[PDB]
């Protein structure tokens, strides 16, 4: 009922370490080369200054919030990572100038914590497949913040741990059991003035906290089911620090190439012979109506809105999602082709071949929300306050619109349906 946590200048803080996170690794930035340390530390800045790390514009909990730290995805070409509500998409690093010379350093770097993880891994179980698949980093997230540009900060709540730039969380969408490496640069009770990362049980308030001093160039690991068990956060220190999390994302449904490939499957129900606007189905059976809806939100809203909310922004480091997103919105554009084949026929000239409403009813409504929710988000008194940074809320188009089937809904149609 006083509040506090451990630091090294405890005698009980070791014993603490060893005997409640075991799975908890620190190597010092003297264990990491300074050929590597000085490159990885010029590729967060020559990437500052380029202006690539933006913060997010997130909407946690049901309210619009724009987030202290600024950060930037970089990874396998292709994959994202869904972030608080928000999907993120990586601007690529060479997976077999400036901005595409850090994305080979965050590469190597990748490489090397990787390894460093399958060793501490193998340490630790004293298959090894499991060992390979939870340690083989897909993406890395970086973050920046300060110089204490926030006018009062929150201050941990449970441990005394003093102010913090990321409050206590799990990192989320990660593959089960999958580990953790984190490079920590700080470019200059607990030491005010210096970053730390702070952890906890999770449910637990009670057992005093640890809050791990980080240097320029400390690496810290969790491994295992760590992320799961605990929390952490990261308190604030009075220098500004960047830092590059690897993680090993869950991308099932999360790639290029599963949302392409969901999209040929859709469009299997569709005449293919040309490109026009007289788009005829295969089958009105409720059940492949329904895969076919469900995949014209998923292509909508888990892709193309979440990647024009970002508006002009990884444009500013890469192009290489240009074409693919333009490729999903004509993707997309013939799908509305196809709602407006199948509201076509509901409507024309038998009746209980009405299972046709009872199996594409749900995935229109929610069409209709969520078109609301992100036009919202879009053209709301928080999105007003940078230019190229502000969201756009594409596809969108006016009522008066002719080369779209149907309108930007606002329901008619919708309501319409709940006849019978
Ligand atoms: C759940 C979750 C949260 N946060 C951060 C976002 C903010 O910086 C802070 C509070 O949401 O925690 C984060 O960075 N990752 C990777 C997460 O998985
Ligand atoms: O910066 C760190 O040490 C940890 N950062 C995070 O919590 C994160 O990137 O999600
Ligand atoms: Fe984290």
């Amino acid at each position: 009922p006083r509040g506090s946590h451990m630091t090294p200048k405890d005698d009980e803080f070791y014993q603490q370490w060893q005997l409640k996170y075991p799975k908890l690794i620190l190597r010092e930035a003297s264990s990491v080369s300074e050929e590597l340390h000085k490159e990885v530390q010029e590729a967060f800045l020559t990437l500052h200054k380029h202006g690539c790390l933006f913060r997010d514009l997130v909407r946690i909990q049901g309210k619009d919030l724009l987030t202290p730290v600024s950060r930037i995805l970089i990874g396998n070409p292709g994959c994202t990572y869904k972030y608080l509500n928000t999907r993120l998409f990586t601007v690529p690093w060479p997976v077999k100038a400036e901005i595409a010379a850090a994305c080979e350093t965050f590469l190597k770097l990748n490489d090397y914590l990787q390894i460093e993880t399958i060793q501490a891994l193998e340490e630790l179980a004293a298959d090894e497949v499991d060992i390979k698949s939870r340690a083989a980093y897909n993406v890395t997230l970086l973050n920046f913040m300060d110089p204490q540009k926030m006018p009062y900060l929150k201050e941990e709540p449970y441990f005394g741990m003093g102010k913090m730039a990321v409050s206590w969380h799990h990192d989320e969408n990660l593959v089960d059991r999958s580990a953790v490496a984190v490079y920590s640069y700080s470019c200059e009770g607990r030491d005010p003035d210096i970053w730390h990362v702070g952890f906890k049980i999770s449910w637990d308030i009670e057992t005093p906290g640890l809050a791990i001093p980080l240097h320029q160039g400390d690496c810290y690991f969790m491994l295992d089911d760590l992320n799961a068990t605990h929390q952490h956060c990261v308190l604030a220190g009075s220098q500004p620090r960047f830092s590059s999390t690897h993680r090993v994302a869950e991308c099932s449904t999360g790639t290029l190439d599963y949302i392409l490939q969901r999209c040929q499957l859709a469009l299997q129900n569709v005449c293919d012979d040309v490109d026009n606007d007289d788009v005829s189905l295969k089958s009105f059976e409720p059940a492949v109506l329904k895969q076919g809806e469900e995949i014209h939100n998923e292509v909508e809203f888990e892709w193309l809105r979440q990647f024009w909310f970002q508006g002009n922004r990884y444009r500013k480091c890469t192009d290489w999602w240009c074409q693919p997103m333009a490729q999903l919105e004509a993707l997309w554009k013939k799908m509305e082709g196809v709602t407006n084949a199948v509201l076509h026929e509901v409507k024309r000239e038998v009746e209980q071949r009405n299972e046709i409403l009872t199996a594409i009813l749900a995935s229109l409504t929610a069409r209709q929300n969520l078109r609301r929710e992100w036009h919202a988000r879009c053209q709301s008194r928080i999105a007003r306050t940078p230019a190229d940074q502000k969201p756009e809320c594409r596809p969108y188009w006016e009522k008066d619109d002719a080369s779209m089937p149907l309108p930007f809904d606002l329901t008619d149609i919708v309501s319409e349906l709940r006849g019978q």
